């Protein structure tokens, strides 16, 4: 929309109060023209038909129950924009400032979110194993690292690229988490997943098995579900991530901890110059240990805890 940028305020998923980026043109629209090309927020009205309407209000206040999800989704686009341009110099998903797109109260009762290869996609959970989903940063910057990976490796969404895949997004939503210093953890989904039950997460990265994941080469899964588990193998490299990070012995593997910070950068570098469509966890290995050896020197510590938390995982 054409209009004049402006600022609202609007109550979030949890109750928690912000200030979002508008566009007022008779009515208060949800697009923040303040970051490259812009985020625009959509109301798919319980309906599957994409992207729905662009999000008008009348007097730039979100505070209504309906409102909470759009809050969110919106707000927390923007901060992951922040974090991308900040620390990695990246414009956008793509590089060039696009768009960022995300429609809301998608479906009715709709468990999940993702990246559809266009936009990000919203539901707002049946309200007992989840409740609306743009309500945790880490599952709004893991859809929008979807944008970023699709742009850059384009990593197929199955096998042990598809894990890999889904690792780089639970990577970086970790990393925006701790970013917005939103009460970081090495969690995923903590946020918006089973409002009845306390300290639970949909996946755990610290520890994957917590919740029956492979934490471990050897305990991949070769079957069938799940695109050949994608969301399974993939805390083989969160678990991995995870040591390089923080240090630890796994298996009896000892690593010392780099820091996240180098972790990013580490990751986003193999992600953008290194990462192929096909690759495999042989292959992420090679990546991540070749970026390391780019940035630090061959002969660095950080150079050997990537060796050395693969090796904890069992990969090569
Ligand atoms: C993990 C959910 C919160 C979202 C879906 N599971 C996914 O990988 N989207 O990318
Ligand atoms: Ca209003
Ligand atoms: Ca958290
Ligand atoms: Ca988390
Ligand atoms: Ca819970
Ligand atoms: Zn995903």
């Amino acid at each position: 929309i054409t209009g004049t940028s402006t600022v609202g305020v609007g109550r979030g998923v949890l109750g928690d109060q912000k200030n979002i980026n508008t566009t007022y043109s008779t009515y208060y629209y949800l697009q923040d023209n303040t970051r490259g090309d812009g985020i625009f927020t959509y109301d798919a009205k319980y309906r599957t038909t994409l992207p729905g309407s662009l999000w008008a209000d009348a007097d730039n206040q979100f505070f209504a129950s309906y409102d909470a999800p759009a809050v969110d989704a919106h707000y927390y686009a923007g901060v992951t924009y922040d974090y991308y341009k900040n620390v990695h110099n990246r414009l956008s998903y793509d590089g060039n400032n696009a768009a960022i797109r995300s429609s809301v109260h998608y479906s009715q009762g709709y468990n999940n979110a993702f990246w559809n290869g266009s936009e990000m996609v919203y539901g707002d959970g049946d309200g007992q194993t989840f409740i609306p989903l743009s309500g945790g940063i880490d599952v709004v910057a893991h859809e929008l690292t979807h944008a970023v990976t699709d742009y850059t490796a384009g990593l197929i969404y199955q096998n042990e690229s598809g894990a890999i895949n889904e690792a780089i997004s639970d990577i970086f939503g970790t990393l925006v988490e701790f970013y917005a210093n939103k009460n970081p953890d090495w969690e995923i989904g903590e946020d918006v997943y089973t409002p009845g039950i306390s300290g639970d997460s949909l996946r755990s990265m610290s520890d994957p098995a917590k919740y029956g994941d492979p934490d471990h080469y050897s305990k991949r899964y070769t079957g069938t579900q799940d695109n050949g588990g994608v969301h399974i193998n993939s805390g083989i490299i969160n678990k991995a991530a995870y040591l390089i990070s923080q240090g630890g012995t796994h298996y009896g593997v000892s690593v010392v901890g780099i820091g996240r910070d180098k972790l990013g950068k580490i990751f986003y570098r193999a992600l953008t110059q290194y990462l192929t469509p096909t690759s495999n966890f042989s292959q992420l290995r090679a990546a991540a240990v070749q970026s390391a050896t780019d940035l630090y020197g061959s002969t660095s510590q950080e150079v050997a805890s990537v060796k050395q938390a693969f090796d904890a995982v069992g990969v090569k």
